């Protein structure tokens, strides 16, 4: 298909690993992705060979660094299709990165009395920092409901926008479910109030072409560790017109234009005014070598490998007997299944016994738990390193614990 | 003297560097600090054979993931004499935790009318944040004066400390001029009215032992990045009593206890309450590796090589002409220096050419470049990797730089 699972599995060094004596199948990679080498030596490489503190300093090593730190955040910025660099802060994670916007973006533009729109889908990282927005400004936080299929209940839109909103703050792809949001749509909407939209991006820019254009999205947010790179590193997009407006967040080194402490401090431009001290030089080199590795193989290549590889899954998983399924048949990426009545802990501690890591529990969504009425669910991840020999292994383990605790 | 400078230099890959043709003699460990192979590593050995997601995932790797992650937070508590484990929180870097004290505690415990107490020798990042504060809630920012020797002069704390005082920030050893400060009994002063006290140690801890107990700080930061480590990873550490007090920062995943879209949400224990979202997992087992490295090297073996070294340099420094050191004699780490009336950026870059990395600008010090009546100082950083040959090297070039340019 131009895609070649074995190639690509040749890169990761974790895939050789056994656990409890088998041969690891790791359908984790929701939670976070394995590292090819390409990336884990980028990282290694750039400590044993070319380190220094960045900031433009004047020897050569630190100019060298800043140069790299930039050029990275040119690459990401092409990688989103973002129309300039200048529109990417570095962070450490989607989290982090929705709460720079819920503090800095949000105490200037949420007053008492109004109201955000999140949907019941979300991720705690996409509801916590509005939650607590909503408790500083005496904001509402108003939820777009899900319907049986995992899908959101879009006719309850014209009930939740009015002349109040402020921010509709959505999920691209649900971490979960695997429902894949219509945000172009839902963003004209938005705007035609003039609230402005943060996407959660965490669970989509692993699995398909993103365009922050196309979207019109105002914010934009992915973590670097999910898309096969290091931790501790992940990227906020901001429209121009929107960054260059917002006062900073963390105050400290390399934010400031000047500093007195009798005439105060004043702050640098964007997107620099948002990167307080010494950034994650390491995890940034990691994260282009994860964007190049990730652009080499193509995300369309990706996406049709992964779509061939979830088809395959889910036929095969109609032969379990009593496995429930969440959310819809075009799910992308995750799995969230529970089997009979058996604990998700349970089902899940069998399937590692059999050398297979799935996750399980609430998967950072109770609201979402709570609408399908269980406390956990498993979830599988498909991701473009996994097989049909795995997903065979998983189809069999859950054969096997039905069989067995039954 | 039991330290052998040759054994360490041979663990640091990039000392082999050249630079413009040149051995490297790097010079700016006080900006960042080069990494053993240890510790580079350490981090990639964890990608390589052991990566998953933490936050005690059902499966083999991400329960070993997590354990590795609370062992460090151990191992760093250990490090600083912490009483326990659960004192300490993960940061990126000194910045972020300065921050996170200024909001959670300081959002809590300064009023309209309060007072802070910082000194005219701070970093950037222990100022801006104290500025931000006091900006918020109406406080006053009181500034410690320095004395012309790179000293606070500790005779007006009388005129400072009053019953509007509520925090202490204060540098343990200076970026700029080495000086450390007498903060075991400056702690007790501000504890006698009520104060409490964060101690900014980003350049102390690699220099000689630090007992947070024997300080009896309520606060201490400091930055992995500068102690032989990784990017990304710092540490905060809080006294348990307040740290149980005081209310979430940045909010999302694995910092919660329960969360509901009707109900509100609830938050888990200390220190994990602070930690949202995905850790630097990768920055946090290189962080480990690093403390492991450097007790073994044992840091009072540590201090009395630099100190050594440091009596060496400033004794070959006495023969340059028209040489303007800033700080006191005894001072730590760093020699901070101007020559003739030549600007700091001319002579770093000659320095540069001749292949040593030292920093020049304001350091993130403007208030002390103020206080000493200049734009800009040299910096040359004397670590526990650097050498008399490296010395003799300065020196030679600020002799050869002040007869060309004169
Ligand atoms: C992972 C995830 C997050 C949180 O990302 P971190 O890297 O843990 O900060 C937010 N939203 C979704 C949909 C996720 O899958
Ligand atoms: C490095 C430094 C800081 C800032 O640390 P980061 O790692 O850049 O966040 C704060 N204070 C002092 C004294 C420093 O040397
Ligand atoms: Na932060």
């Amino acid at each position: 298909m131009t895609f070649s699972v074995d190639k690509v599995r040749a890169d990761f060094p974790v895939l050789s690993r056994e656990v409890n004596g088998l041969p690891l199948a790791y359908l984790d990679s929701a939670a976070s992705a394995q590292k090819p080498s390409q990336v884990i030596d980028a990282e290694a490489e750039f400590y044993r060979h070319g380190y220094a503190a960045v900031h433009r300093g004047i020897h050569t090593l630190s100019a060298q660094a800043t140069e790299k730190m930039e050029n990275v955040r040119k690459r990401a910025s092409l990688f989103i299709n973002a129309r300039s660099a200048e529109e990417l802060v570095f962070v450490r994670g989607t989290t982090e990165g929705i709460n720079l916007v819920a503090n800095s973006w949000g105490n200037s533009n949420v007053r008492a009395g109004d109201n955000i729109i999140i949907s019941q889908m979300e991720h705690h990282a996409n509801i916590v920092p509005w939650q607590m927005l909503c408790a500083r400004v005496g904001a509402e936080l108003r939820v777009i409901p899900l319907n049986p299929d995992g899908t959101l209940q879009l006719e309850t839109l014209p009930t939740l926008f009015d002349e109040k909103t402020r921010l509709l703050a959505i999920t691209h792809v649900s971490n979960v479910l695997g429902t894949e949001n219509p945000l172009a749509e839902m963003i004209t909407l938005a705007h035609q109030h003039g609230a402005k939209v943060l996407v959660d991006g965490a669970q989509a820019v692993m699995h398909h072409p993103v365009d922050v254009q196309a979207l019109d999205c105002d914010f934009y947010v992915f973590s670097g560790h999910k898309l096969y790179g290091p931790t501790g590193i992940g990227i906020l997009y901001v429209k121009e017109a929107l960054l260059q407006e917002m006062p900073p967040w963390e105050g400290g080194g390399s934010m400031i234009a000047t500093v007195s402490l009798s005439e105060g401090t004043t702050w640098t431009k964007a997107p620099w005014r948002f990167e307080a001290g010494t950034p994650n030089t390491g995890g940034i080199i990691g994260l282009g070598a994860a964007l190049e590795y990730v652009s080499a193989l193509g995300l369309n290549n990706i996406a049709e490998y992964e779509q061939n590889l979830m088809h395959y899954a889910l036929s095969q998983l109609e032969s379990v007997p009593d496995l429930t399924l969440y959310g819809p048949q075009n799910r992308l990426g995750v799995i969230a299944f529970n089997l009979g009545k058996h604990h998700a802990y349970d089902v899940g501690s069998f399937l590692d016994n059999y050398g297979i890591a799935v996750r399980t529990g609430h998967h950072c969504a109770m609201p979402l738990m709570a609408y399908y009425n269980v406390p956990a669910m498993c979830r599988a991840s498909l991701a473009m390193y996994n097989t049909h020999e795995e997903v065979d292994r998983l189809v069999t383990g859950l054969q096997r614990i039905h069989r067995l605790l039954g």
